C-alpha cells in the first residue's frame, strides 16, 4: 500500500491517469489512504474489500 | 501568472496534462513555483522571451 502509493504518485508524475486505464491490485488497505485528488480524472477503477 | 497556476493546478486537477495537448501562453514568468512535475508527463507547450 506504501508503494501502491508511490505508483500513484508516479503515474500522476508521468501523467498516466487516462480514462482509457482499468487497473489491477492486491493489497487491500486501499480505502484508508490519502486519496481525494485522484478521482477527478475520468479513469475507471475498482477494488475489493471484505 | 496567479491565474495561470491555478488554470495549471485544474489541468492537472482534470487530468488535462496530456501529451495530446500543444498549447501556447501568453506571459513569461511562469518558471517560479514548479514546473518540473508539470514537465515529466510528455506534454506540449511554448511561450516567450523577451
Amino acid at each position: 500500500h506504501t508503494m501502491a502509493a508511490q505508483i500513484l504518485k508516479q503515474a500522476m508524475a508521468m501523467g498516466m491517469m487516462t480514462e482509457y486505464y482499468h487497473f489491477i491490485f492486491t493489497t487491500l488497505d486501499l480505502y484508508a489512504l490519502d486519496l481525494e485528488p485522484y478521482r477527478y480524472s475520468g479513469v475507471n477503477l475498482t477494488g475489493f474489500r471484505i
